[PDB]
Order: structure tokens, then sequence, then C-alpha cells
């Protein structure tokens, strides 16, 4: 009926950067950069050994799994969006793969698992403003939109 991996339900949304794919990867692969556009708290490749990870929101995923890494190529692992309940591994999966193209480069994005409508749903939102948070950033640093970050001269409290 539905042993492991119930149902299928699979996402895939795709988008046009017009940045080099080497200039993506850089993002992802910095934690300072992430700040600039979402992200409070990010961390990678801290000790020696490389390891990659970093707190979209909350901070569960119990342990984390690596499937294959390939720099300013395309990357495979899987978290969970935490979007809901708190989403193991093996639940969903999450892949993203550059492709060098001509005009720009194109970024395809595939979110298996979603056990349930309110995290496709979700997820679906998620995934599109995430990923047009980023083109923002691809086509031009410093993002318009100000949902928490927005440094700009501000007053301070006087000593006494």
């Amino acid at each position: 009926m539905e042993k492991a991996m119930p149902e299928s339900f699979v996402v895939r949304r795709e988008a046009h950067l017009a940045a080099p794919p080497a200039a993506v990867f850089a993002l992802m692969t910095d934690p300072e950069k992430i700040l600039r556009w979402m992200g409070t708290e990010a961390e990678v490749e801290p000790e020696p050994g490389g390891l990659y990870l970093v707190n979209v929101t909350g901070a569960r995923f119990a342990r984390g799994s690596f499937r294959e890494v390939v720099p300013v190529h395309r990357l495979a692992y899987s978290f969970g969006w935490d979007g809901s309940e708190v989403v193991p591994p093996g639940s969903s999966l999450v892949e993203i793969d550059l492709i060098e193209q001509g005009g720009g480069t194109l970024l395809r994005l595939t979110h298996s698992g979603l056990p349930s409508a309110e995290q496709c749903a979700g997820h679906e939102e998620g995934w599109a403003h995430y990923l047009g948070r980023l083109t923002e950033v691809a086509a031009g640093r410093d993002p318009g939109p100000d949902p928490f970050y927005g440094r700009r001269l501000e007053h301070h409290h006087h000593h006494h």
C-alpha cells in the first residue's frame, strides 16, 4: 500500500540567472554572503575536515547525510525545509544542478517527498521566493527587500 516513502509527489522549478554557475556556488559556499539574502546564522567548512551545514530555519535536522558533492556543478543532499513536523532524512530529497548556457545559467531545483499538501503548498511558495530572491542577488547584490536585514545609518543610545 504505502510502506517506505509514501506516495511520490515531486516538485520541480527552474530559473534564469544572468550570472555564471561559479558565482552561484560561491554564494552557497560562503556563510557570510548568505546573510546578505536570508539566513540569520550560517557556518560552513568550520574545523578541518570540510563540513557543509547551514541553519536555514529553526535548528532541527537530527543528523546530516551528504549524498554527492560537485562544486560549481551540482549538489545532492536532504534535510527538509523544516516547514512542518521535522522532516527527517529519507522523508524528502533536495537536489540542485547548475547547467552552463550561452544566455545566463539555468538552475534546476527538485524537491521530492511532501507527505502533506501543506508542505507542498508551503514549499512551492517557499522555493519561489527563495529562488526569486537569489535571482535578484545574481543579477545584482544588495536586494531591495528588507525582511529583517537592511543596515542604513541608524541612531544609537547615547552614553550616560
